[PDB]
């Protein structure tokens, strides 16, 4: 089976004049990439073009009004593009922000073109800005538009409309916005694995509750998984995707992955605080690849420790490439309160769950 790979180093122009260091930084997707090249991975991979994103994909999830701000930053000047930006929640702006976030989306469109129609089983997409917090009508978080929650919307726009997307988000922090676009929808699941501390973690919502599950059509179909009160590792993840993650999956019987795979639960990331491991994120993916008849796509989020999130990453394409799982305790009692709140709130929905 082929293993497709997007990269383009002109998403490196998106960055922050005011603050050179700011950890969302061009040199994450580049540090990737070399790395994937050093160990023999990217030469491995069926290449798959970017592209931009067309204005009509993005109002798949995102207002005009929204869209035409944003685009609008291309030719505004310093002083313009920092007031505008400083309007957000934590966001910076540059003249090539747009064209970026275009190429961001319209990359994982292409790799979800590419597993959809056969050309490969899966995927990795190395991309920046980041999408998760991207609601339909603001940019947060880094994130101007919601690329993974795009790319579920564009692969159903090309299959059809009933398409069933998984949504996992193992990001460290909530993807608030793709739980609101999906929010009163059954046809993608959203489940997301973050640090959550009681709601005063970024985004610091109490919407990243276990008891958030969907509105309308879509209770269930959105799966919290909050951590509180613990650096939480490799045996915590492990144990949510055994009792939460895979059991729900595979009762909703997805047809396409997408991972919203930040790396900023990896350990040495100091926004994310925990310490999952390049081995850890290797048996998450493989776990994945269990479904939908292998149909994953790993889309970049956040992850800021520049080793870390290209040896995390790297493990996770080797995976997908077939390669045997590396050699990877029991759990914090925070941990086992979480998982039991989450199974609790969804054994309504998921006859499954145990
Ligand atoms: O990586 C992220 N999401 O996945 C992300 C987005 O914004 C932040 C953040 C912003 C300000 C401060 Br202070 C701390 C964290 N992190
Ligand atoms: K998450
Ligand atoms: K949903
Ligand atoms: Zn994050």
């Amino acid at each position: 089976p082929i293993t497709g790979l997007v990269y383009d180093q002109r998403m490196m122009l998106h960055h922050n004049m005011w603050d050179s260091h700011h950890p969302e930084l061009p040199q994450r997707i580049s540090r990737i990439f070399s790395r994937h090249e050093e160990l023999r991975l990217l030469s491995r991979c069926h290449r798959i073009p970017a592209r931009l994103a067309t204005e009509e994909e993005l109002a798949l999830c995102h207002s005009s009004k929204h869209i035409s701000i944003i685009k609008s930053s291309e030719h505004m000047k310093p002083r313009d593009l920092n007031r505008l930006g400083d309007e957000y929640n934590s966001i910076f702006i540059s003249n090539e922000s747009y064209t970026c976030a275009l190429l961001a989306a319209g990359s994982c469109f292409n790799s979800a073109q590419a597993i959809l129609t056969g050309q490969v089983r899966n995927a990795v997409a190395i991309v920046r800005p980041p999408g998760h917090h991207a609601e339909k009508d603001t940019a947060c978080g880094f994130c101007f538009f919601n690329t993974a929650a795009l790319t579920a919307r564009y692969a159903q726009s090309i299959t059809r409309e009933s398409l069933r997307v998984l949504i996992v988000d193992w990001d460290v922090h909530h993807g608030n916005g793709t739980q609101h676009i999906f929010e009163e929808d059954d046809s993608v699941l959203y489940i997301s694995l973050h640090r959550y501390e009681d709601g005063a973690f970024f985004p610091n919502s109490e919407d990243a509750n276990y008891d958030k599950v969907g509105l309308g059509k879509g209770r269930g179909y959105n799966v919290n998984i909050p951590w509180n009160g613990g650096k939480m590792g490799d045996p915590e993840y492990m144990a949510a995707f055994h009792h939460l993650v895979m059991p729900i999956a595979r009762e909703f019987a997805p047809e396409l992955v997408l991972v919203s795979a930040g790396f900023d639960a990896a350990r040495g990331d100091p926004l994310g605080g925990f310490q999952v491991t390049p081995e850890g994120y290797a048996h998450l993916t493989h776990q994945l690849m269990s479904l939908a008849a292998g149909r994953v796509l790993i889309i970049l989020e956040g992850g800021y420790n520049l080793t870390s999130i290209s040896e995390s990453m790297s493990m996770c394409t080797s995976m997908l490439l077939g390669d045997s799982p590396p050699s990877l305790t029991p759990l914090k009692t925070s941990a086992t309160v979480s998982i039991n709140n989450v199974l609790r709130a969804h054994a309504p929905f998921w006859s499954s769950l145990r």
